[PDB]
């Protein structure tokens, strides 16, 4: 396979980096002009290891977004050339809705949204911090592409990411979004890693209302969460065996490295769609509220 | 007057030695030993710089007991001193509902409640610094007993408390109540001062989220609130001009002194008058549980 990796930041780089190391044909897309230039020169350096990756500036069989979910947009606007007819579009941000913006851009019968459960930090332009283990879940948007939609599956598991078919799929995302819009804005929000949170005594409170939000607004979208599974997977992280002792991306994104969150495609989405649905989501808005008036504290 | 001060921290030592400068008989009833011993040996030293020997007793042993205690002590104080109980109570308190245990301990006739806007701080055992100026505001609970409040009030200003008789009170509290309900777990949450958390982009929705809840409550007690007003007086502190620099005290419990909130007794105070009336405020619960799992995250 050709693989252009639109967005080859911290995640997009462990992807590039599997798919190349297993030997297909990688092609970094990326944004960031010194991450870029850095790995012309020295190829990408990791902490699983070093690769030269082709890599090109913004301004292939499949593509796969990886980029933050509010460069997504011009991302897609800067390289509809490689979007041919052939040509599959896979999508694994964290957020929720992605399939809106990508469908202006790519026929429906070649768009595959999903998650991932793999981690990735990025040091440095050109560097990466490859964490721990993780798996894929893929659906196809497109009218009878189940068939492609497992091969798409297999050819990822192949070079390692272990990626799986699913008949779900927005079952999927909303459960693992619940996940993004309970660890992350509570962790950045109260300066703590998961293990510290689950710890505190308002914790699990705070989750299950959180979930239940989600899970209201999911239903008008006849999607039937079970709420004490997904909470009991939300509280999943809080085991110091596991991922307990670090922190989420997104206190990663903006206590760390001073950047913006994804929290507008998150509890954000979850409260847009309250608006609309006529459902309070309460905790979401002020988590939302919270974490903006956080990034203003800071930049 | 014959005056026992029931929590002679920060605010209790201001009140206490205004009281004993301009002549009263003033006893300190306090629960920490430190302050204590140190009080009875060196007397009570302010950097108003000026000193005091103020009788002071362990609260394991008067006209006119002031209540000035943080509000989590407020029931072992009274149970600790029922001794001392014709014979006149004061609240000062900065939460909402103390009446109901000052009820238990204290005959109706006798309980006078308020607010105050004096401020104070111990830096140490029987050390306090005692910032500009002030005012106090109280009513009597006992039916008509509108004469001997507006006595107090001018007992009280007597010494330079510039105290004032109020017929709404429960308005008063309320109404101070949402400004001790906004900048105290908004400051503390989010470690930014009170100049700072105006300048976000979502304060304003926030403060008036908040503000609105406690108000739909107090409307439940027949008592109506020029909601506006509230906020405009709320967002009052974001002026660098006046307080804007400060940290406001709840900050300064926890994130400065590492110890516990008056949260409970505030935003917490709604949230459990939310669910008695029926009215959802879902901001205070949540703001609380930010609060509580904060403390836990660090004890
Ligand atoms: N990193 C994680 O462990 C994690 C886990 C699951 C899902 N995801 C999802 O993956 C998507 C991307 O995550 P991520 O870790 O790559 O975010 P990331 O920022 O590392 O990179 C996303 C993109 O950000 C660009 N970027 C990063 N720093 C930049 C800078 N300083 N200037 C300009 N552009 C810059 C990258 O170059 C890449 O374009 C997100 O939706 C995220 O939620 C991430
Ligand atoms: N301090 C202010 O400027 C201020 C202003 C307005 C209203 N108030 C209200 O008045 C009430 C009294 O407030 P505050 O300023 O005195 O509380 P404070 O904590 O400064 O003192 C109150 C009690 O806590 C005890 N305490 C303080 N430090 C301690 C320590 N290190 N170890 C053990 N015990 C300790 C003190 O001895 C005293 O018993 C509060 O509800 C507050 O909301 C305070």
């Amino acid at each position: 396979m050709k693989i252009a990796i639109a967005g080859a930041g911290a995640m997009g780089s462990r992807f590039g980096l599997m798919l190349h190391q297993s030997g297909n044909e990688v092609l970094l897309i990326d944004g960031w002009a010194e991450h870029v230039q850095q790995i012309k020169e020295h190829g990408l350096q990791a902490n699983f290891v070093e690769a030269k990756l082709p890599i090109v500036l913004q301004s292939v069989d499949l593509i796969i977004l990886f980029t933050k979910a509010m460069q997504l947009e011009k991302m897609l606007q800067d390289i509809q050339s490689l979007i041919k007819k052939d040509t599959e579009v896979l999508c694994l941000l964290n957020g929720i809705g992605h399939e809106d913006i990508i469908e202006k851009f790519v026929p429906m019968e070649n768009i595959y949204i999903g998650n991932t459960m793999w981690t990735a930090g990025l040091e440095g332009p050109g560097q990466v911090k490859l964490f721990g283990s993780g798996s894929v879940e893929l659906q196809n948007l497109g009218d009878g592409k189940e068939a492609a939609a497992k091969k798409l599956a297999d050819k990822l598991s192949e070079s390692g990411l272990n990626a799986h078919f699913s008949d779900n799929i927005h079952y999927s995302i909303y459960r693992k979004a619940c996940v993004n819009g309970t660890m992350n804005g509570l962790c950045t929000i109260l300066d703590v890693n998961m293990a510290e949170l689950g710890k505190t005594s308002t914790a699990h409170k705070m989750v299950a209302t959180i979930v239940n939000e989600f899970a209201k607004v999911a239903a008008v979208e006849k999607i039937e969460l079970d709420v004490p599974e997904v909470i009991a997977h939300c509280e999943s992280c809080f085991d110091p065996e596991t991922i307990g002792l670090h922190y989420p991306s997104m206190y990663q994104d903006l206590i760390k490295n001073h950047r913006l969150t994804e929290i507008d495609y998150i509890n954000g989405a979850i409260s847009r769609k309250g608006k609309k649905y006529g459902v309070a989501t309460p905790y979401c808005d002020f988590l939302t509220e919270l974490v903006h008036a956080k990034e203003d504290s800071l930049n």
